[PDB]
């Protein structure tokens, strides 16, 4: 019987691998920027 | 501005060249008028 590994212990003996790694991670997209591509840039030189 | 290591600083902003300047107001009573000529003279 396989019963509830590691908590009731398989008939068989320990099983090692129990929990499947789904490679494929979940990330939030990025937020709209819509203030950013408003201006331009006036560049400040070195030195002043 | 405030007391750097090395000493005073002379320059402490930057001149940009271009310049802000008001768009002329949009005339509209000048070309509704016929024009006559005066033929000088006269």
């Amino acid at each position: 019987k396989y019963n509830a590994p590691n908590t009731t212990p398989s008939s068989i003996g320990p099983q090692i691998r129990l929990d499947y790694y789904y490679k494929k991670a979940l990330v939030d997209a990025a937020k709209e920027m819509y203030f950013g591509q408003l201006a331009e840039v006036t560049n400040m030189p070195k030195n002043m």
